[PDB]
């Protein structure tokens, strides 16, 4: 039986208002309603993997998952095996995967962030699983962010402070946060942002869903403005959005957005918007398309519609050569050039490089670079020729290319990165100079760029 290099990844975000859901939900798990939505033809066929998210969730762990289960195993006629579960509060995340996956997925991890300080503390925040499906790390989170139309920057910050503090993936990867831990990161929840337009425009938002005219509503969606501005999921993608909002509702129909200011809403008004949301950010050059994105039309126990999407990912095998795992492959190297990191900070102290791969024995470390002042004002860390070549673990082309350097420029004087990113070796040409590049980040926020020339050397 030989190992996939694709699987398919189901994406659910549901907030259930605190209610118990309908007897059926499998037009979930089948992605149909509105939106891009799933074929006909492949409702037998299971998703490798399916990823629950749920907020204001009412049920026990155990409840949820026999309900979950039973779905999936009415749509399939397949038992899926339970990978992970966690629940902080009204918040969790289920990880299902089809049996013969049981042994291609290891390092299984699960965390919580609360968001918030004091007032602001108490069910907000996000839960996330991560683990290794044979070559490729998969990390998925689930996030209730803060409520509200004004609030819009309090959710960016709950961004950033689960960016930092959520603990998934490989811990010896010290530097990087989740945004770079992961060959495919899913990020989805009640995200919360709004359609930000005057109250007094309501019944016209209403117009406009009636007759499907979502355009003049995404334009002001504050999760695309805000990310257009770069103050939030920076460097992460999401699929157009073809599907009416999915809040607020009236319970127990689809016909009616529930908007008007009430005692319940704490006097805030609920113009409809679309919360729900699924995002995701792959190393570059790796395969992720996304197959559907949409909202259920009949689970309507909740003020919120459910949300799928599904994707195709690029997954790799568990490499074994004569040589690696466990000493280096003389034949292959990774030579980097012309190296110079442009950086924003004000600060003066010297930078040296971390170089971090799956394809090293381990991180490796560079000399410092030479600092000089940029024409704009900024600081330029000149590598030049002297970064140190790394010694790949496997030289075998089809291994190597297919691997990634995660590298941190870090303060000599403290030791604290200054900025992350990310290099492909999925190169046009091997034993040749070729043009690299990544931004990089730190919390997620720019903080600069990494730019020169690899050379890579496979047993090919
Ligand atoms: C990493 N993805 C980028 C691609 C370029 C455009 N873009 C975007 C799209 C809509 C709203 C705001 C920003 C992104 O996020």
């Amino acid at each position: 039986q030989p190992e996939p290099d694709m699987i398919t990844i189901f994406i659910g975000t549901w907030n259930m208002g605190n209610a118990p859901p309908p007897k059926k939900i499998t037009s979930w798990f089948l992605s149909k309603g509105q939106g891009k939505t799933r074929d006909d033809s492949a409702d037998y066929i299971p998703h490798d993997i399916y990823v629950i998210g749920t907020q204001e969730d009412p049920l026990s762990e155990k409840e949820w998952l026999e309900i979950l289960k039973h779905s999936l195993q009415e749509i399939t006629s397949v038992t899926f095996k339970t990978v992970a579960i966690h629940t902080l509060w009204n918040i969790r995340i289920v990880v299902l995967a089809k049996p013969e996956h049981e042994n291609r997925i290891s390092h299984i991890c699960t965390d919580n962030v609360k968001t918030g300080i004091a007032n602001t503390l108490g069910n907000k925040g996000a839960v996330g699983v991560s683990f290794m499906f044979n070559g490729t790390s998969l990390g998925f989170v689930n996030s209730h962010l803060t409520s509200g139309s004004e609030k819009k920057l309090r959710r960016n910050q709950n961004y950033m402070n689960i960016l930092r503090f959520l603990a998934l993936g490989d811990k010896k990867l010290s530097p990087f946060n989740i945004t770079h831990r992961f060959t495919h990161l899913f990020w989805f929840g009640d995200l919360n942002y709004r359609v930000d337009l005057p109250t007094w425009e309501a019944e016209t938002i209403i117009q406009k869903i009636k007759q499907q005219q979502y355009a003049d509503l995404l334009s002001h969606d504050q999760l695309l403005t805000e990310r257009r501005e770069q103050k939030v999921f920076l460097h992460f993608e999401e699929e157009e959005i073809t599907f009416a909002p999915t809040y607020r509702f009236e319970r127990l129909t689809r016909d009616k957005y529930a908007y008007t200011k009430q005692k319940a809403t704490g006097m805030k008004y609920n113009l409809p918007s679309w919360c729900d949301r699924v995002l995701w950010k792959s190393y570059p050059l790796v395969h992720v398309v996304c197959q559907s994105y949409g909202s259920t039309s009949d689970i309507m126990t909740s003020d919120h519609s459910p949300v799928f999407a599904t994707f195709e990912a690029g997954v790799t095998s568990q490499f074994v050569s004569k040589n690696g795992p466990g000493t280096v492959d003389s034949q292959g190297q990774i030579e980097f050039l012309r190296c110079y990191a442009t950086l924003k900070t004000k600060s003066q102290t010297k930078f040296y490089l971390e170089f971090h791969s799956s394809c090293l024995e381990s991180f490796v470390k560079s000399q410092e670079g030479e600092n000089e002042e940029g024409s704009e004002g900024e600081l330029v860390v000149k590598f030049g020729e002297t970064l140190p070549k790394l010694k790949p673990i496997i030289s075998d082309p089809e291994y190597l290319l297919d691997q990634h350097i995660l590298i941190s420029i870090k303060s000599s004087d403290s030791d604290e990165s200054y900025g992350e990113g990310c290099i492909a070796l999925r190169l046009e040409a091997t034993e040749t100079q070729l043009p690299i590049y990544t931004p990089l980040t730190h919390h997620g926020e720019l903080t600069g760029h990494f730019q020169g020339e690899i050379k890579l050397q496979t047993s090919q």
